[PDB]
């Protein structure tokens, strides 16, 4: 059956903001999970557990008889898949049972480890999501076999279908480097946003770059995409060698006894893969990766033994009964057990990329210092397990139950609680006031909320308005915030806010993070009344400010906007067009097409523009809030061309007479082109449109500037 | 970018049924179109309308100066799209605006069409839809050139995406039949669902079948193709005469000089296409189909003229300036006039497919009677507009304004008016008893009620249990309805509704259909009560009964199930897997993936199975109300394979015993299998949902009664 997308392949799909429906959701309007998490038994969860870890399945026998390892791999592989470029990927979803995941080379055999599950979350129901679940169970698996734990949060809500991501161009599994499609260029430049080095691979490949066993080499490929997943040196040592702390690799014989991936399976297969013809096809027998490697002489318990053996052996290269570059102990003992015969035992074994561990000069240090300190090991493992499996849940209002940490970490963005009375309506009044009192105009007020509002991505959480952080390093002094006019904004804004605070009595104080909100708000009442309508704006105060301190500049810098349609910002020139950059900007903001296109034609004329371009300006009364940017837009009489110059930018021309009436760009003009924004846009432009504009214009508005407010759920 | 469809092209595509979510509509969740429309002035949109029909745009330029015979067309293929098959396409959704339908080569400048009603459009905004809009400005077109229209009615709301429609499975527009991917078999059968004749067109090929210009062969595919969209020899000969009554093509030269479809051109067009390099491009130049045909010696005026042409003149075969072929008189005098140049006249011509009307036999005849007698083309044409125009707009409860036409048509399925005072709440609760003591049992009261109301299809609004027209040919010999069983269930309920309409005064009484869902709804509270359950389903009355001599039996035909996954039936063995075609089902029943997911479900233990059939009744306690077929599907101590006799027919033997415990189709499994319909599946079968279970079993039961009941709108 031909379908739009094989007509026209590049055309732009808004599926991906109508994602994530009532249609879709099996749950009711008003359910809500953190309610449900807070009623379960999460203590009755953790023995049901901790009973599995060594109740063997005889479809998937437990190696070892405890089937902790294989659950660490699972909760790992689960936050694994994060970005910090987009913040899309993470545990956050539960996104490894559905596709692409569930089917992913690296997620082989992932799909017995969630079937395990199953009588769990069956008994537990909707009081504990999948997605809590496994990084739960990877937890009690680490408790199991004595590690303790940094803590854990509930609250990540199932999702329902797979989300539209992103993961490269590649049309073959696992494809190498160069190829048609290949996700490098220049001296091994990964591109953005991806963070692992072939399409169905979490991080690197375990045999080394591009197959290639050089532990120098893979070195780099792990820091870099280790470093696009958040991870430092330091944590990235800890979380790899904590991992290989535990259980074991599977390549018992050749790759090719192994079958279809889940979602290519039979139906019989009723969601399971990979079914193997090797030998028993599980246990003894089975095939995951392809390696055959076994780290410590105690799988199932944790131990210093990874270092011991990284530095106490030389390494020979050999391979698996599978054909995949592995390395074993030169001269050792057959100390290590065998996860299923106790009469035998084996030699020390690695990978190509736990060697990169001792043979990169900078981890070598620090794996050095986890040998002789395994007290800081076992700390930095900890704090990165945490890290790793909470990263996209947002701000620490979100996380829900008995064994949150209460220790605030650096990489949470953290905002300061308020110990202080709010301002109530007459004081928000009376601060709109002073502020359009002030001089600020309609574009300085607009541009400055949603400047800082429009950083929020709802992929993992980070950003928006709550902290004022646009008033700090790094945002301060991005180019599409405007930093010389951001400046003086907030200097005007400062002073009032002081005055204010001066004037109060009681610990009544607002922060300079509502009133930068507060102020946008007023400025859009102030459009609605340049254009005759008397417009409130909904404004909810409480959000605190964050200090420079409690701001990682380096984390921070992934939020820079590159591209924000909705101010006809484009930092440079891409191989994506700037329609789809919009597109996915909507997606991360959580807007639907009509809230992208109500969104989009209102900043146009309240003068939101970086740099006052006249691009999409499709008014003569800039500053008020009209749908003039529609009826403009759909106007027959103008004919649009790409300029000489820029084919990117267009001229729009009288078709009377060829006198230029305006320009747009790419993201302006497409509201005009692509057949359901146009649709879209036809509502907007409509003579009996206007109050509908406005009121739609409101709410969009006052959701973006609410994304991040968590503290209000 | 590679998706899930690129890795698993073959996988079972969910997102048909979550179309038209609230997400992508711009209207509020209140909007309400029938009542926007109601309070339209549709006389002064006609004017408007009937003023544009003169008025020239110069980037467009009107043949002879009017616009009408343009407007026709775009409204014929509007319409003309649909297929009685499964009541896809027509005009009600306007469809035409969106991909693909907006780019078919057969619907090549209707963009210049939609463009140039823009303007109304804008006026009238949100009180009169795209999908009326394109109807009534053919019916104004007609009326401003002499023709007496036979009515027409409102109701078509706009929709904001393009439908999910299999149009066939060519990767080329227009590819000529007997390719790879074929639309034709056998002795030139067209595979169902569709109803033309190659990629793109509406139905037929104007040169002839595969372009060879015989118009004998031509005329097969007329047929045929005009079968499969509702139309009888007589309504497709008034149709396509009626229309070729009015304007001319447009194939002025080379078709080489024409530019990509409207889903393929630069941002700049702002969605029109086609655009051409061929002189002005436009007007005198234009380039539509490249047939240069202008059949009447007025064509902006109705008159008798196509008929006095096609018989009083003998063809010669011809080619246009685009190298088509087509007819042109033999020893004519130029009397056609040019659209552009009122110095110019032009010979008659024809195109082959026009010639079909005269040397078909017996379209011949028709075609003579209609020469002889103009006044019966006139009505023939008028009555078969409305009905091309308004074949999927459903029951006449949905036929809103002050042109509808009071005639009753066979073609609309009627529905008697009700005359009577409705049966209450006590009423409905005293006959609930009576059929639950009259010893009929959940299966077949669930049995007969589904069977009733699942002919109900939202692609053309036709179907449901209003009518009870189940009781009646050919319904009550589907073998899907089980006719044997079903005679004796409609006996028993007979007889309880002429004991309660007997028992009554003052003109209370029960209809059959009422009463046939009403015992369905009994069906469903008696089997929550067997597995401990207390239930209210709700129930509406007012459906009425309608005659044998009220329904067509040909046009029922296309209502048949052939496959219903809900009660496990297949009529026979086809191509396309039994899950897709359940999916299908759900769509036509305007289910989402949760809806169909609980149905089913329920279904299966409640025995709605045809043939009482096994398969998928996993529960030891059928006519019971409970979710065992979840928990039970879902139990991983089963194991299950395809059985010797048929690889559609599964086992399911425990795991460690080898003991047969069920046995299922594909239909049942998918619920296993599917990473999203598993998801769904887990929740109905964990420990806490028996509840939730019952209540959306119990509202998806009532949505499906109520399907086609437009007059509670
Ligand atoms: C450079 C990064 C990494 C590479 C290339 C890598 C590679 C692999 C491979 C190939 C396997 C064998 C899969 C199989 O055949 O069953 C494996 C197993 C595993 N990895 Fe990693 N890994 C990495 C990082 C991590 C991290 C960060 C963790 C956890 C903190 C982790 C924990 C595990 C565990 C627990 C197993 C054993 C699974 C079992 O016992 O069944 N790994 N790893
Ligand atoms: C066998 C069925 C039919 C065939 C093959 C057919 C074919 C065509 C073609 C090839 C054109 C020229 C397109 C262009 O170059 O602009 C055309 C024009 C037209 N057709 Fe048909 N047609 C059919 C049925 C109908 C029907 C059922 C109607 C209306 C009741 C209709 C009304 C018209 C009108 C009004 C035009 C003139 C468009 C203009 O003036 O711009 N046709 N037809
Ligand atoms: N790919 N997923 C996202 O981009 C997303 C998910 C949830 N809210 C916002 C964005
Ligand atoms: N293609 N679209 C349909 O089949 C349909 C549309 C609206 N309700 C039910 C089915
Ligand atoms: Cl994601
Ligand atoms: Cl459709
Ligand atoms: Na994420
Ligand atoms: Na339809």
């Amino acid at each position: 059956g031909t379908s739009n997308r094989d007509w026209w392949p590049n055309q732009l799909d808004l599926s991906i903001l109508h994602r994530h429906s009532s249609l879709s959701d099996p749950m009711g309007k008003d359910f809500n999970y953190a309610q449900a998490f807070e009623k379960l038994d999460l203590a009755a969860v953790k023995r049901d557990l901790h009973a599995l870890m060594t109740t063997s399945q005889d479809w998937w026998p437990a190696d070892f008889g405890h089937y902790g390892g294989l659950f660490i791999r699972m909760a790992w592989h689960s936050a694994g898949t994060y970005r910090t470029a987009d913040g899309r990927g993470g545990a956050g979803e539960g996104q490894q049972r559905f596709a692409p995941l569930n089917s992913w080379p690296d997620n082989a055999n992932l799909d017995k480890a969630r079937r395990l599950l199953w009588p769990i979350k069956q008994k537990y129901g909707r009081a504990i999501s999948w997605a809590d679940l496994l990084i739960l169970t990877g937890n009690v698996a680490l408790e199991s076999m004595g590690f303790k734990t940094f803590g854990f949060a509930g609250g990540r809500a199932d999702t329902w279908e797979p989300e539209d991501v992103y993961f490269g161009s590649e049309k073959i599994w696992l494809e190498l480097s160069g190829g048609p499609n290949s996700r490098y260029s220049g001296d091994r430049q990964l591109e953005n946003p991806l963070a692992a080095v072939q399409m169905g691979l979490i991080y690197v490949n375990p045999e080394g770059p591009d197959g290639n066993p050089d532990p120098v080499a893979a070195a780099r490929d792990i820091r870099d995409t280790f470093a696009r997943m958040a991870m430092n040196d330091e944590e990235t040592v800890a979380l790899i060698a904590g991992g290989h702390t535990f259980g074991k690799t599977h390549g018992a014989g050749p790759a090719s006894n192994v079958g279809a991936e889940p979602e290519a399976a039979g139906i019989e297969a009723q969601g399971l893969g990979w079914k193997s013809a090797y030998r028993t096809g599980k246990g003894a027998d089975a095939i995951t990766s392809g390696l055959e490697v076994t780290w410590t002489t105690t799988p199932t318990q944790w131990s210093h033994n990874f270092f011991e053996n990284l530095f106490g052996y030389e390494w020979e290269l050999t391979k698996s009964p599978a054909g995949a570059h592995q390395w074993v102990a030169k001269g050792a003992d057959a100390v290590i057990p065998d996860a299923f015969d106790p009469s035998k035992k084996h030699r020390p074994t690695m990978l190509t990329t736990d060697l990169s561990l001792r043979f990169d000069p900078a981890y070598e240090k620090i794996s050095r210092r986890f040998h002789e300190n395994p007290e800081q090991f076992a700390d930095a493992f900890a704090r990165a397990w945490f890290k790793l499996t909470h990263r996209d849940m947002g701000p620490r209002a979100r996380y829900l139950g008995p064994e949150v940490p209460a220790e605030v970490l650096l990489w949470q963005d953290p905002i300061p609680a308020v110990d202080h009375p709010l301002i109530d309506a007459a004081d928000a009044a009376e601060l709109k006031a002073k502020v359009l009192a002030s001089g600020l105009t309609v574009s300085q007020l607009v541009s400055t909320a949603w400047a800082a509002a429009s950083t929020f991505r709802g992929s993992d959480k980070r950003g928006g308005a709550n902290g004022a952080r646009i008033r700090l390093a790094p945002q301060k002094d991005w180019e599409a915030n405007q930093p010389e006019q951001l400046a003086a904004v907030l200097e005007t804004l400062e002073a009032i806010r002081t005055a204010f605070n001066g004037a109060q009595r009681g610990g009544k104080q607002v922060s300079l993070a509502d009133l930068i909100v507060l102020a946008g708000c007023a400025g859009v009442e102030q459009a609605a009344k340049n254009a005759g309508h008397a417009v409130t704006v909904p404004f909810a105060p409480g959000r605190a400010d964050a200090s420079q301190e409690q701001t990682d500049v380096e984390s921070m810098a992934v939020l820079e906007p590159v591209a924000d349609g909705f101010r006809n910002y484009l930092k440079g020139k891409y191989r994506v067009p700037a329609e789809v950059l919009l597109v996915d900007k909507a997606q991360l903001l959580t807007l639907s097409a009509p809230e992208m296109t109500v969104l989009l034609g209102g900043l146009r004329v309240l003068g939101a523009n970086v740099g006052q371009s006249r691009h999409g300006v499709f008014t003569a009364r800039e500053q008020a809030l009209t749908n003039d940017f529609f009826v403009n837009l759909l106007d027959m009489g103008t004919e649009w061309k790409p300029t000489a110059a820029d084919a990117d930018v267009f001229e729009g021309r009288d078709r009377a007479t060829g006198e230029l009436k305006w320009t747009g760009t790419r993201v302006d003009l497409v509201f005009g082109s692509h057949s359901q924004l146009r649709a879209l846009a036809e509502v907007y432009g409509s003579a009996d449109a206007q109050e509908k504009f406005v009121r739609d214009f409101v709410a969009v508005w006052n959701k973006v500037m609410n994304l991040d407010r968590f503290d209000l759920a």
